[PDB]
């Protein structure tokens, strides 16, 4: 594994810590990081660090590799989780990020649903229009700052938007992430995970990625933030799903969504790529929806 010293810190430097979150083949913990910090005085900087299970496979390595690398490309913004640093020498691939206190969007929304009239949870504030609208518009941001840098994400998701002490999005999880420079789209040509439900049609046929398929990602992403959580279309064998989609099918409008942000959640999700909004005109709509709320 080559090395590269510009991003480099020395796992000597790292103390691990509790457990954040995890998935199948990759695990997040969180730890004390000595020397990120420049000002010297006062540290250490607390870091989330990914890591591969003990399950995990070659392959699994070479894909964590290339997220690593993804993350290096990309430059910083407020709403985009940030690469700090990498232990890749002499040990396990750590890959050291931003740490996000208030865990993943999905689980964030979830834990803040109210119990229903009559009964009350025991032990662990509401979150108002505005706040969801919020959400969505910082998320928006970072992807237009992502589009902008010329990287596809091809797995927005709310499980993969990470929430700070302040209540900041920050996107997450470059593992599907795609350089799109000098390319019109990216063609998917292996076989590996994919997020069925949050994909665009062209995308789960053609094999074809685009910034308008992550724009109808985002869409999904909208319908998982107004219903705090809800996980897309329930019920849904997903062999079907894709028929569904076809036919003109597409996601009811959830109970908290005011019509205006439906609208929006719809032009997401139209049949033709361009006919989709873009990111930037997402960030404009966004806006006006929470300027005048
Ligand atoms: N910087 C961070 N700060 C706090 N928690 C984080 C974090 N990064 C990740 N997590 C937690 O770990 C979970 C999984 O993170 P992540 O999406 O990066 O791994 P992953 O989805 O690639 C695992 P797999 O590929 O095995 O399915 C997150 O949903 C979140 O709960
Ligand atoms: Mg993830
Ligand atoms: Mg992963």
């Amino acid at each position: 594994l080559p090395a590269d010293p510009k991003w480099e810190l020395s796992r000597a430097r790292l103390t691990l810590g509790k457990p954040l979150g995890e998935g199948a083949f990759g695990q997040v913990v969180m730890a004390e990081a000595i020397g990120i910090d420049k000002d010297r005085a006062a540290k250490p900087v607390t870091v989330a660090v990914k890591m591969l299970k003990d399950d995990a496979t070659d392959k699994d390595l070479s894909d964590l590799v290339s997220e690593m690398e993804m993350m290096k490309m990309i430059g910083k913004h407020k709403n985009i989780i940030n690469l700090l640093g990498a232990c890749t020498q002499g040990g396990p691939l750590y890959v050291l990020v931003e740490y996000a206190a208030k865990g993943n969007l999905r689980e964030f929304l979830r834990a803040r649903r109210p119990p229903g009239l009559d009964y009350s949870f025991d032990t662990s504030e509401q979150l108002t229009f505005k706040d969801l609208v919020s959400c969505a518009y910082q998320v928006a941001r970072g992807m237009e700052y992502l589009a902008s840098q010329k990287c596809i994400h091809r797995d927005l998701a709310a499980r993969n938007v990470l929430v700070t002490e302040d209540n900041v999005m920050k996107i997450a999880d470059f593992g599907l992430a795609r350089d799109v420079h000098n390319l019109d789209y990216y063609k998917e040509t292996t076989n590996g995970r994919l997020p069925v439900k949050w994909m665009a049609p062209e995308a789960l046929f053609d094999r074809v990625y685009t910034h308008q398929s992550d724009v109808w990602s985002f869409g999904v992403l909208l319908w998982e933030i107004f219903t705090l959580g809800g996980s897309p279309y329930p019920g849904i064998p997903v062999e079907e799903l894709f028929k569904l989609l076809k036919e003109g099918h597409r996601m009811d409008k959830p109970a908290n969504c005011t019509h205006d942000l439906y609208m929006i959640m719809r032009e997401c999700w139209h049949a033709a790529p361009s006919q989709r909004p873009t990111f930037k005109q997402l960030v404009e709509d966004l806006d006006r929806v929470l300027t005048v709320t």
